[PDB]
């Protein structure tokens, strides 16, 4: 009698979505991912105050003005929770780059590539990590830039529409992390209807959409379900290649002895009525804007993220000076 | 006085419709159209021998039905512009085609084909505004029609300073920066239903865009566009130039308070601002961090899009079997 959690393993990837390490080892996931929200979290609890310390003596080392030794220990931080999560699990971990740089191509380039030196720097080789970059057409094209020029892996996030899907896929970026959770809240914000069965719930729908066209074109991204609000919206992505996480529903995955069933599958998807389309910068916009939860989600998830930075970076300033 | 006759002492009246049989009732200096207010003036007994020219114009053309309904389309906002002019002293605005607001080389061309067809019709570009929409996109289109084709624009859909911004710096002929849609979003985004003028979202809007035009030196013309009442307009009576619907015209000519101007170019010089300057990233940067402007640029360019579709289907079923 295995739980919902095995079952699901048997079928999908599982990932942590944490930033919050000494809980992840109880649900032996493969990967786990962090965010900007999630670290902002994890540095505020008791338990992991001497990687803030320390990200605070590595910025102070280095010296510099105010700008520089803060950059300096808010990656420094992202690295070290990075690492010590990389400790408690076999696969890779996400890292975000900074938000307010989602519209810059080149900024993110750098930044995604001064966070793997600072891995090296702390031990870590490149490939146990994936940097997460906001799925702007900027971003999209700066994790092209990424995988081709560098070699370094990037999980592309915050991606809510279907023209966002298809340039991550054409781009050939290592993992995308298509949002559940988010695209549930619009609906029951924005319509009539407040509730859905788990296959007619919209984010569970954008995910299976999504999938079925990357598994039916071969495109070899990773699709990882994310975001979620129930048990119900992860059971019916089951199949799906990886779905990351929070402790809170694992737990209640973990506790639940109901059998599940996979809904997603490379040759249903195969027979799926997608219909294989290339966009250039100026086709993919239009698509996107088309999507008026995507474009508002988007927009709002990195004004989000982006506020998460500057509240922890003002924790930062307010212990460093 | 009325209302209506002590704003034009402070501000140019323009009127905002495509019903030009009695669009000389108000006697306003200029006037607008967009593909909305077409749509309805196209559907009136009224104009319905504008239409058939216009109809009869695309089959001449000949080509696929595609390319007659282009030309008929197109025929048939120059033949409403061409009309409107007859009753008026200045200009009148014509929209490009809101699906193309992502593509710059798009709307040049298309709005040079509009003041071809313009041209044909025996009038001449000094007395057209070919509207654009506000994205990065549009206004770098109408930059490239005013300095290299001396083609005047007047950029419409314009909801955050950093479009404002934008194109000041992109030196178009006119802004349409919006009020009321402003207002639309507080009210169903906030607890508060209801401004006091100066304190209405929208009015706040363009004022501030207002005094930084004026206090930095900038020739674009500011009309504000977009009003839900009385109230909005008369708060920025002294702005360069005001666009209002028939209706609301109507309700100011039958006002008889009195009206004290609330923005002038001299007060401007002591506003509150920094003059700032704005690459593509950094304007798709500013323009995200106001999450009304990017929703009501957004929405309004599906709205468009969707008045353009529409009067096209009209057209082909009055054109084809
Ligand atoms: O990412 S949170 O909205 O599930
Ligand atoms: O443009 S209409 O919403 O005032």
């Amino acid at each position: 009698m295995e739980s919902a959690l095995d079952q699901l393993k048997q079928f999908t990837t599982v990932v942590a979505d944490t930033g919050d390490f000494n809980a992840i080892d109880e649900y032996k996931p493969q990967d786990a991912t962090t965010n900007p929200s999630l670290i902002l979290a994890a540095a505020q609890m008791p338990a992991y105050q001497e990687l803030v310390e320390e990200a605070i003596a590595y910025g102070k080392k280095l010296g510099g003005p105010q700008e520089e030794q803060i950059k300096n220990a808010i990656d420094k931080l992202f690295v070290l929770f990075g690492a010590e999560i990389l400790k408690k699990i076999p696969g890779r971990v996400s890292t975000e780059v900074d938000a307010r740089l989602s519209f810059d191509k080149d900024a993110m380039v750098a930044r995604a590539r001064r966070l793997i030196e600072l891995y090296k720097e702390a031990g870590v080789g490149k490939d146990r990590i994936l940097i997460k970059l906001s799925s702007t057409w900027e971003g999209i094209q700066a994790g092209k830039e990424l995988e081709e020029q560098h070699g370094i892996h990037c999980n592309m996030t915050l991606l809510f529409s279907f023209a966002q899907a298809v340039a991550c896929a054409e781009a050939g970026v290592t993992l995308i992390s298509p949002f559940v959770g988010r695209i549930l809240d619009w609906h029951v914000a924005n319509t009539d209807k407040k509730s859905y069965e788990p296959q007619g719930d919209p984010g569970v729908k954008s995910v299976t959409k999504i999938y079925n066209y990357y598994k039916k074109f071969g495109y070899k991204t990773i699709v990882m379900g994310a975001s979620f609000r129930n048990t119900g919206e992860i059971k019916a992505l089951a199949g799906c290649d990886f779905l990351t996480i929070s402790p809170k529903l694992l737990g209640e995955l973990l506790k639940d002895n109901s059998k599940l069933a996979p809904a997603l599958s490379v040759k249903a998807a195969q027979t799926s009525d997608s219909e294989k389309i290339h966009l250039d910068e100026k086709a993919f916009r239009w698509l996107h804007n088309e999507d008026q939860m995507a474009v508002e989600k988007l927009s709002d998830g990195i004004r989000k993220f982006a506020a998460d930075a500057i509240k922890l970076e003002r924790m930062l300033t307010e212990r460093m000076f």
